[PDB]
């Protein structure tokens, strides 16, 4: 029907066609039975004793067939409050909190089994008990010393104490010992091969712990946490397979490229501390966010080394003393000096080449300055987003 | 090299930098400008300010150009510098003045970029 | 030289610094973690990456945190 109905908030008068209403009758306005109640005969209207401005988007939503826009004026919480109250529906409501730049965190799956719940909660959960926080604190500590730990491993005192040390021969122990960073023996005379393990057998003890007190076996590797848990104990182990795989001295020479790869991937594990990190997590979100811009500044910066480092080249290449060889070479004072480091391993001695160079600064100074925005922008909302 | 710009016509994003400068050519005028006076300026006091030292770096006033820029770009290689009370308070300006300088067009082209960015994507 | 502290007792300026900080210890503190996690990360790849060359001016990898 086109028979009008009035309706009162609060003194502020709308009106609109019945057939408008009963488009939604599950609603409040759109039931019959539901509106009684608030319907005043002397009048011939329904008042509501409610917040005014909230209204016309409710009224549009029946207008507009569907349209759930908050007024820019109205506080989020007083206005999901009207909804709820004029019974607008959980599938408005959801286009309305998603739109609002909600997302449904859903649910958690549940171990259901008495032991896993048991177990997962003290290892997901540091809140899940006192001590839950415990086995948190010793996986931190742990984490920190197997960085102080492999650090360490580099500084001279220690690998420059070796039979080899003053140049007189290589010993395959030596040799091995020097590009895996500890002596891999049974014996675990090596200071550094015992603390590495005992770390690894917690960081194995975790993953093992997680793996088999989880809800779901299925969304297991699709968890970024899952993966660093992983990554951080393959190279050890693939470290141990590599070296008795080739237990001699020529072999090892062969595969050595390998087993520095992954001793340099050891340093993942820092990784581990995002756990137990919001701001990690939250700078996590942050980069996955970006990506498309964090994608053009490096596009962007390539286009321009390559064109600086480019002309920079040319410009010195008739002078007998170019810090500059080749075009590729030169890639890296472009960066340098567009990132504004400026080493000065390198530099241009020519009025053009000098020329290129100052572009070239003030040019990385605006690419740069690019996606900063973006990301101030993704990172102060998913940090004001938790905390 | 300048093949590279080939790309753009397959990178969306090479045009919304390209559309973003050619809007904001005016302040990216400006910042030159800016800059120019800045050099001339700064590079001239620090060169007199050395020139009495038998080991100046800054032979000449168009010289120190080269020094004023990589230090109000705050890149500073090292290759040029003052030895002087005198040249090194020029120098100390210097820097803090084309780190304000240089400071000036950027919220403009996050605009005109963020702008023709979001007009596609 | 703590005793330059003692300015801001008579500086505005000092003191809207002061509560700004103050303010901002969060982020504050993040930047500093962040730099750390960077750091470790980075001067350790750039040490293994000179570490075969005769001439490395990276040490140890503690040494390349500079
Ligand atoms: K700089
Ligand atoms: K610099
Ligand atoms: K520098």
């Amino acid at each position: 029907s086109s028979e009008r109905v009035v309706i009162n908030i609060s003194g502020l008068r709308f009106e609109t066609q019945l057939k408008t209403l009963a488009q939604f009758p599950e609603t409040l306005l759109g039931d019959p039975k539901k509106r009684m109640r608030y319907f005043d005969p002397l009048r011939n209207e329904y008042f509501f004793d409610r917040n005014r401005p909230s209204f016309d988007a409710i009224l549009y939503y029946y207008q507009s067939g569907g349209r759930l826009r908050r007024p820019v004026n109205v506080p989020l919480d007083i206005f999901s409050e009207e909804i709820r109250f004029y019974e607008l529906g959980e599938e408005a409501m959801e286009m309305f909190r998603e739109d609002e730049g909600y997302i449904k965190e859903e649910e958690r799956p549940l171990p259901e089994n008495e032991f896993q719940r048991q177990v997962w909660l003290l290892f997901e959960y540091p809140e899940s008990s006192g001590p839950a926080r415990i086995i948190a604190i010793v996986s931190v500590m742990v984490i920190l010393i197997s960085i102080v730990s492999f650090c360490l491993e580099t500084l001279p005192i220690f690998r420059d104490e070796n039979e080899d040390m003053h140049g007189g021969g290589v010993t395959f122990h030596t040799y091995s010992q020097s590009t895996i960073g500890y002596q891999q023996s049974t014996s675990f005379t090596d200071p550094f091969f015992i603390v590495e393990t005992l770390c690894i057998i917690w960081f194995s003890f975790e993953f093992l712990v997680r793996f088999f007190a989880c809800p779901s076996k299925a969304g297991f590797f699709t968890n970024i946490m899952n993966i660093i848990d992983i990554v951080a104990i393959i190279p050890y182990y693939v470290t141990i397979f590599l070296t008795e795989s080739n237990k001699s001295v020529l072999q090892f020479q062969n595969v050595r490229r390998v087993v520095q790869i992954f001793r340099i991937m050891r340093i993942l594990r820092i990784f581990k501390l995002s756990r137990h990190s919001k701001g990690l997590q939250i700078l996590g979100q942050t980069l996955k966010a970006s990506m498309r811009e964090l994608g053009l500044l490096i596009f962007f910066l390539f286009i321009g080394v390559i064109l600086f480092s480019s002309a920079v080249y040319f410009a010195e290449a008739d002078e007998r003393d170019s810090q500059f060889p080749s075009i590729p070479d030169a890639f890296w004072w472009a960066v340098v000096s567009m990132t504004t480091v400026g080493y000065g391993d390198m530099v241009p001695t020519t009025i053009g080449g000098k020329i290129v160079g100052s572009l070239c600064a003030i040019a990385g100074v605006l690419t740069i300055a690019l996606p900063v925005p973006v990301i101030w922008s993704n990172f102060n909302y998913f940090y004001h987003r938790e905390t």
